[PDB]
């Protein structure tokens, strides 16, 4: 290969099926624990893992540089944004834009335009420069329970602009 390639993968049942897949799953378990060390182990590994979970992986010479683990609620018409990492010495590069807006396509076609996210206070401004906002439009009743609340985090949406 030699180049970059995007794969959408996740736990579909159990793991053991696919070893590729359960390798890079590792992998993104490994970089999110890396790039989020106030997350638990314990706590990235069953997320990463469960069935309900997908990751888009950036995958550069069969190695895991990134991630963005999401959830999809179609009937709820948004994604959460789980966890979102890049390698520490592939950072600042554009990877976590690229990672961004091959997710934001990927919804586009599954007709899916709004993400939410808990953003912590020093992460905003990666998630400002993707479209996010403070400013909430998916009603509290559409989203409380449904996503995954964090301490000290702020709640943050981008609204997705299918055109062009
Ligand atoms: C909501 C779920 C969560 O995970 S909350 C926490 C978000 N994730 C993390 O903090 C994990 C640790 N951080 C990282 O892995 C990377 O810093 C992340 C955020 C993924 C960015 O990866 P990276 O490959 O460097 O992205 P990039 O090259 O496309 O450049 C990012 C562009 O956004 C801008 N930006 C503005 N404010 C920030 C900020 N606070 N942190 C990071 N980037 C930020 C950067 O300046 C850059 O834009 P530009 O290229 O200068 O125009």
């Amino acid at each position: 290969s030699g180049i970059i390639e995007f794969h959408v993968i996740g736990n579909s049942l159990t793991p053991k099926a696919n070893r590729r897949v359960l390798l890079w799953l590792v992998g993104l378990q490994n970089v999110f624990s890396h790039q989020l060390p106030r997350m638990p182990k314990e706590y990235i590994a069953r997320l990463v893992f469960d069935p309900k979970h997908k990751t888009l992986a950036l995958i550069k010479d069969g190695r895991v540089i990134g991630g963005i683990c999401f959830r999809m609620f179609p009937t709820q018409g948004f994604t959460e944004i789980v966890f979102c990492a890049v390698t520490s010495n592939e950072q600042v590069k554009g990877y976590g834009t690229h990672l961004m807006n091959h997710l934001k396509e990927y919804h586009i076609k599954h007709n899916i335009l709004y993400f939410l996210t808990y953003a912590d206070e020093y992460a905003i401004g990666y998630f400002k420069k993707q479209g996010f906002s403070k400013d909430i439009k998916v009603p509290k009743s559409r989203y409380l329970g449904y996503i995954k609340d964090y301490e000290g985090a702020t709640l943050m949406e981008c609204e997705l602009n299918p055109r062009i």
